[PDB]
């Protein structure tokens, strides 16, 4: 049976490992700098083996998956370039940004290795391999950003490796990926955190706010409970897009202030009607 | 004559003005714990007819006056600007001396000022705000349990004695809500911060994304959990939210100026490129959100 290496045996890694095993009879060897995490992954039948030697495992693998944070993936690509991999190997990652990863891949592996950037656009904030599920990516978009030299059949192969995910796969270039995910994922995380911060500022002075924020406000700001480390890293890696979006946003807020100041019931109703038309225009998932 | 008889001959009467999500839900909660006749009135005939089909109301009111004049409890579940307008018509009617009148408006200041101007010392008007609901509209989506374990704010008029507030709590015990008596200024201040201002930001977030979606259709398609969860409330009734912004305009203007200053500070933090300061921003948000009770 074919061999898979999973580097980073956490929520997203474990989830992908389970989705592969669901639709494919394969040996998944796990590697993590956190021994307890990969040991637990083995206990839970998310991986079949723990890698002593990262080199031996990678050199025999048909598929290598990086589910490590993007800075750790970037560092480990340099090690992967020093190894003698199979000629047919497919290498992928799960990073929320693709710019840095694909630049590093182009510098190290051009023409030799099939590296395809990945971004499964779904996740529980519930963490660890403990919380990994085969169906975590069901009906979610999964972005693939192939290197320049990668032929189409290798992208279709990777889609087949990951068909167990139940995801809608979409090929984007790096620039498209970081632009759209900056607007639809990264920027909303910034606003959610800011919304929680503004409410906390008032909660200090009135404890009823703390009691009432536990209802509707807590539910809509769920993403603000995501890993601060992970999201600091994402903001750093998509900083230029997010800076341009924040200046747009401040200008949008100055226009909304002018609308509310005007006191025009019709203009205020138009504002909400326009937002409602767009929000209702998004398709229902699963 | 009813003074010769110790026992009630006919069950008590409730009027529901506005037979929609919140109105229907409250009607169902009242009927759960009380044997009463609920008569429905709505400017939308289809809505009140459907409310009657679904056994949310027992009767449809032809005449708003006749219905109100025989009612023990009158509930306004109309949008807040429509409630405010309807109070002057209620003041022209000859209601029962024991009547309790309440609303479920998301804002209370404008409504209670109108009530004080019309009914002082005569009518027991108690403002209401159930702190539970949905972006979904219509009696079709109404549920008896919608307010279970949610706060329900009451803003009694200055003259209303405690026993009438306790009566209204008993009328609405079926809600399973935690009832809380607030003044109008406290209510509109806290709901402005926790509910009204977030609705403005959700709509703004949708508007900013739409500006880019025009030029790149993938933005529309790739919108996921992060975007969809925080913007769900932008699907709420524009009429309802235009009314709320009008009735809490001065607080929302002050909160928007704070917000713009907060966003200017966040821009300086992201511009600095300091991973620690950016991490502190998210860590502070996470520690507060995790500190809210469950
Ligand atoms: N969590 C999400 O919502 C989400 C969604 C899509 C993509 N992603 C991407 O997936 C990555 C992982 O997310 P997660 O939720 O699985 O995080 P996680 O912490 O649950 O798992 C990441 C794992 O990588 C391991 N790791 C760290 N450095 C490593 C190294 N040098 N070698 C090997 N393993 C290493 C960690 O020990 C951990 O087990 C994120 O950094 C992000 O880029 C996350
Ligand atoms: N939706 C929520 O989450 C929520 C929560 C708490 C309070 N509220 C408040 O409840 C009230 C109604 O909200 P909803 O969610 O039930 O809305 P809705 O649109 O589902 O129902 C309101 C109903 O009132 C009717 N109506 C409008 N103007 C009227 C008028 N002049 N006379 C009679 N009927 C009229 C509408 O036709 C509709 O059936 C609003 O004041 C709103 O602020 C809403």
């Amino acid at each position: 049976r074919k061999k898979v290496v999973l580097i980073g045996t956490g929520l997203i890694g474990g989830s992908l490992a389970l989705a592969i095993k669901k639709d494919h009879d394969v040996t998944i060897t796990g590697y993590d700098i956190f021994q307890e995490q990969v040991e637990r992954a083995k206990e839970l039948h998310v991986v079949d083996e723990i890698a002593v030697d990262l080199q031996h495992a990678c050199e025999e693998a048909h598929l290598i998956v990086f589910a490590s944070p993007v800075e750790e993936t970037k560092k480990l690509l340099h090690k992967l370039a020093s190894f003698h991999l199979r000629e047919d190997v497919i290498v992928t990652d799960v990073g929320s940004t693709k710019g840095s990863i694909m630049n590093e891949a182009e510098a190290l592996f051009s023409k030799e290795i099939s590296f395809i950037g990945g971004h499964p656009m779904a996740g529980s904030h519930k963490t660890g391999v403990e919380s990994a599920k085969a169906h975590l990516f069901e009906n979610a978009f999964y972005i693939l950003t192939p290197m320049h030299h990668v032929p189409n059949e290798h992208v279709e192969e990777l889609k087949d490796w990951l068909k167990g995910t139940g995801s809608h796969f979409l090929v984007l270039n790096t620039e498209e990926h970081d632009y759209v995910t900056g607007i639809v994922s990264h920027f909303p995380h910034l606003i959610a955190a800011g919304l929680v911060k503004q409410v906390e500022k008032h909660a200090g002075d009135n404890p009823l706010i703390h009691q009432l924020a536990a209802g509707g406000f807590k539910d809509i700001t769920r993403i603000a409970s995501s890993s601060p480390k992970m999201w600091s890293d994402i903001v750093k890696q998509n900083r230029e897009h997010l800076m341009v979006l924040l200046k747009e946003w401040i200008s949008e807020m100055e226009d909304l202030y002018d609308t509310v100041s005007s006191g025009d019931a019709g203009e205020i109703q138009n504002y909400f009607a326009d937002a409602k038309e767009y929000r209702d225009s998004l398709p229902v998932r699963k």
